[PDB]
């Protein structure tokens, strides 16, 4: 993920123009190889028209250039690109929200599974580790970044996500399908055991764990839906054909013709097609937005940081259910306990800006 | 389903252009018959203008060609196609999410229905089989792929989805409407029995089963909504009329006229309409995106694998509620039980890439 | 509802072109009266220019035709139509999903209200009849198809939806507003009675009934929201003005002028405006998509089958809570009870097509 | 609200053209003042060119007219208007759904708060009155229609929404923010009291009241979100600048030039710009769709009937929880109690239309 | 936030034109520096063509101007801007709804945590303060307005959001990730303590607190998702390149050429490009809509008032759970207790407008 949120906090004079100076996660990185190949074909096709062609063939070349320039219909592609890109951005934001996060699970686990003894801590840690084990097992199937970190199940055991004994019970399961769902069934059996043993003091507390685990498992099942069912291949090929056929019309249709011929609209030579190379940055770059977001789980710079999230989830969920289990500060009276209004102060950079009138509704003038 | 997710994990130089080399699930498979019929009508209409017509009729043919070329309004159709296609892709992704999956049901069933004896395993397996029976019964009504596998109810009994005794109770039900809902009522009676017999130890556990069964049944009821109510026929006919009337204007409006006539914009012969056949790949291919997704339950290559899902659901749901019922590994201390931070390692292909600074928020520079 | 789902299960050579041969629920049925009035005004305006006008008035008529042809701006309307139509299709699919269905209610009622005696069957049937009574009472207010079947409340009593005694309690309620909500309050009093009498054995079972009844009532309340608040009238008048003002520009701007005048672009006579009548099928037909879906509850062929749904709901909900109450087949061992994998067979038309490799994720090459 | 739902139930020959005859809630009411000002500036600018200008100044005026006619780019604005209008219609439909309705609350209150005595009726009525008090207090802040009915809190006490004693407790609350949330806290204290006193017989019944009250309060909190955060002002000013700068190009760019000058495209005089005034109805009317829906809570004809809803909610919620508390008709056997199929009849206008085949799925030919 | 909701309550003659007179939160504030730089480059490029260039170089300059005017393709950018802006407005409205609000939490806390003694008030106030502590801790990471008010954790302790003892337990937590989640774990331990001590009298009351806390925490977790994952940088650079390359074509392509040259479309001088500067207000202003909403948490005038919300939330949540705990007015009979219809009156400005017929449905003529 390339975060530039702090760069556009204000809307100043260099608002969005300053981000064109950025290289990491940018369009120039994604386009410069196709950009030199587009210009290299243009300069070769121009240099042929200046030296190697004859006077008969040049007049034939001139009529071909005016033919292709008519079929450079840039208007239509700007709809197929926009609808398709919006479809790709919609699946990409929804792939991010289906990332297996255990924050909802850990707040239930610390509040409902009980016990300061060695069995109380083991119930809670194993419950959070089973959630995180499924999260590794769904991310190693959809993320090549996660998969290069856990290429085998032995790596998952080495990482401590699975124990050697659990792997014996894992690999002796007879199923030909992906078994990321297996620690979720292990989760429901550990929660059913602790309810029977009274570590879960309540039946409603037990229902909450199974409610929030299925939310977790449906997020893992949603990442399998996106990985299996991509944007349909025909709609990807239809969008790519229209963009690349528009730049075949520009490769011929924008060639600089001989001024001594007196052609309409064709009498000026820039020797470099500046506005065609800028239109190339537009349309090939607009399509490269979809090529970058269609598989957001790789190793490139703007991709999701799945491995960092896995570390953040295992660290926080152990910390919350072991070190933070029933470790509260003593109940003290707050600083506005005996106050009419509870009003926290402002700093000197925020006092002189926030004397504004409080909104009460639009009918109170 | 044609999965090409692994082909676009990186955004390299051959980003989307490599998918134009793909044949299975592609646009060339969907279009090549209409493409040769479009070119065959163009070559016949051109060859008439070169040999069989007279000099009087050719001048009449020339004015007809410039007439039709004015009415080739490609701009407008690129809106009717985009809005209609987005409408078809929206119904198609939502048809996929309404697929009857039993993963939420099996995690509740293994955690709440109890008993290692022969009656405990029968309660749980019959509960998951009733869910899967409705799933076969809704998919044989909407999927010709599923229906060719289960053409009769005898096939469903042969497949073991229904028992002979249940079919007696099934076929003696007096109803003229589709009875896919029937094992869901059978489900609520089996769950009410096991709550009365104490296999379901809790009232909140009983409510969770009925909560998650109605989620399952509403997904089956959603697949009946899409099968009954398609994209409206008038809006399908309006989109198809505009695309096919645009290519009647191209069939005449793009004919290669006699250069010795000196017509404006009509003096060059390619003998094959290259940019009109590429525009045909655009607009007939953009419409063929909607024709492929309007009924995603058939046997074609990019359709949903409904039969594979039925096998995956019956196998996993038996495995989870029979072999995995109360079969836990022993509670062991984890590898980070006595660690301050729980930090799993990286492989050598992921260590040198993930030394990046951790995000703390955009206000912490 | 005109269902053509089975016609487009494959994407073959006659993909969408075969639906242009369809008459019921089609665009030709919705347009042919306006189409002959458009052509009849064109043929009258042409025949005036050929016989009744003089040579002075024809030259004045010619300049008016080139004036209107400039203002035939077909591009802009293709946005106002697409956004407005998408807005109408969005409300129309959401009007369908708010149809009062009792499937969620009947699965709770058979699982929670108990008793094989005469009082047990009466509790359950009256609970499902009160849900269906509200459903008739909301559909007779929004559907002229349902209203022509139940023009009075006497018809609802005759249909058995309301008893004569309930109508006494119904019509003596002092309220000036629509009372479709009244059997929902009758529902919550019947469920509160059976919980007090112990027919509902559980407090969590009681909460589930009131949870799923408010879902039902909110769907009935959603159909009152759409019936009261249509697409806003100004946005309907703005879209209709733009389409009809475009075809006033075509009625004059596409007239066939005298070839002996030598006008640019105006020298060819087809005597029938083929591409203008096809553009009329486009734009008047695209607007007729919205006119057909703006009130989907009538009697026309593509409208929702509300009356059929009412019969389907009353039949299934009586069958589920009376004949299917606690009528289970005996718990038998299934055909894969002693199997490692539970694998149902394929037919001969599905065996040779589904030997495909199972998807495990996109990172497992 | 101007309801025209009954006018478009069929799609007949005068489908949408009949709504152009409508005046109340229409575009002609919203535009006719700006329309005469547009035409009055056009007729003044034309009459200057015919009489007061000289022959030198007219030739200067002619070149200015052809300059502005080039910059009348109607295409681009039709995107800024469509996206912005769709954004305004999306917020407007969601402002309607956040209207404080008590139907979900009253069905829970009649089913869970108990008691036929004077204290039982007071618990239930005060619970529904506290919900309705917040609904008045949120609507008087966002609706000038509601605010002109309740300009002070004394008016709310006079209306009986608040008692004099509650207003003492209301106005002695020390808070500078809008206190519409205050009867919702009063609600949770009344429900907690009746659970302690046993009027609420169940803990699950108590949780349902607090569940459905927060749904009610979040709808009131959503109406404060829309009232505070409108469509952003810069995006409103960008859309308005583009529409009004297009009609400055039409005010000059469509002037009728002297025919004796022989200008291209400028030789015909209609003395009234018919197609420019129709384009004005298009673009100023399309923008007036957003100006009418951006604040839907006023007193104009197509605005929401908030005051009528407040009366409908207070009347129905008293009727349901006082007159309809435990007032059921006796449990009778229904008319299809001893029937195999329960089939209600059709009237003569619905019998001959609904002999259609029942849908069983698209795979059953 | 610049609220102009009260200015557009009616749709009068100065409907949206009056908002072009507004300065605070407007487009003129966001654009006037780029607008003078665009005009300053235009006036310098014009003044070079009038004085410093020679007659040879001016003829070369003239052909460059007609070259760039062809590539001023304003149509295509109006799609890339609309789709991208709609994407930015969609994330911006969803960033607002994820603001940490404690209204749902405080209604549960006052209804479920019990006790008038000093320990009862401390349980409730500390529960609402822990929710508000996370809300400060998530807003200081994403809002530079909130962060300038709380630059350190000492400021949070000084503000009374954290106690000195809690900060000891806060800063000794071993985690490298942002710890805004920490008082949510503190919340679940305080609620689990009060359930064990019987201040929470019910198990269902305990489940409701943990249900509504995870809703609160997921809103805080959603604000971290938007802050980390912005609009992708390539799609921001593609939109900015297209807008700025269009105005490089206008900077040259709209220059006023010498009239004595007789160029087509280039013979008129306004000495100020009025319609190009208005198109600049359109396209640079349409892009400045996205630059203002892409980071809505700053200090600019139309940004969200996060600091005001923090004060509003801490004040209301203390008031509701301390001063308003079990402080009800006595149960009185209401003003319509003995009335058939409960009908509140109208004022004189609302009586003469609301005699309209009550809607009963669209089928009741
Ligand atoms: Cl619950």
């Amino acid at each position: 993920t390339v975060t530039y949120t702090a760069r556009v906090a204000k809307a100043r004079f260099g608002g969005f123009s300053k981000l064109l100076l950025l290289w990491r996660g940018s369009i120039y990185k994604l386009l410069w190889r196709e950009l030199l190949c587009f210009l290299g074909l243009f300069m070769a096709l121009s240099a042929a028209y200046r030296f190697v062609l004859t006077e008969e063939q040049k007049r034939y070349f001139e009529k071909l250039v005016l033919y292709c320039d008519r079929y450079a219909s840039l208007i239509p592609v700007s709809f197929v690109l926009g609808f398709y890109v919006t479809l790709v951005v919609h699946r990409w934001w929804n792939q991010y929200l289906s990332m297996p996060l255990t924050d909802a699970l850990m707040c239930v686990v610390v509040g409902t599974v009980h016990g300061h003894d060695e069995r109380g801590r083991l119930y809670r840690r194993t419950l959070m580790r089973y959630a995180g084990l499924s999260g590794v097992l769904i991310l190693r199937s959809v993320s090549t970044a996660v998969f290069k970190r856990f290429p085998t199940i032995d790596h998952v055991v080495e990482a401590g996500f699975m124990t050697r004994e659990e792997r014996k019970k894992f690999e002796n399961l007879n199923s030909s399908y992906n078994k990321y769902w297996v620690p979720c069934v292990w989760f429901c059996n550990l929660a059913a055991q602790a309810r029977r043993e009274g570590r879960i003091r309540d039946n409603g507390a037990f229902k909450l764990l199974l409610e929030e685990l299925n939310v977790f498992r449906s997020k893992c099942g949603m990442l399998f839906h996106y990985d299996w069912i991509s944007v349909p291949l025909v709609y990807t090929q239809v969008v790519t054909i229209a963009v690349y056929s528009y730049f075949l019309a520009c490769l011929i249709g924008r060639q600089f013709l001989d001024p001594a011929q007196g052609y309409k609209d064709h009498d000026l030579d820039l020797c470099v097609p500046i506005f065609t190379l800028l239109q190339f940055f537009f349309y090939a770059g607009w399509l490269k937005v979809a090529e970058q977001l269609i598989n957001p789980f790789g190793e490139d710079d703007d991709d999701f940081e799945t491995n960092f999230l896995i570390d953040r989830c295992f660290q926080v969920s152990m910390l919350a259910v072991d070190e933070m289990y029933d470790d509260l500060a003593m109940l003290e009276k707050d600083l506005y306990w005996d106050a009419a209004e509870a009003r926290a102060p402002y700093t000197a950079a925020t006092a002189f800006l926030m004397q504004q009138p409080s909104f009460q509704g639009s009918t109170f003038d």
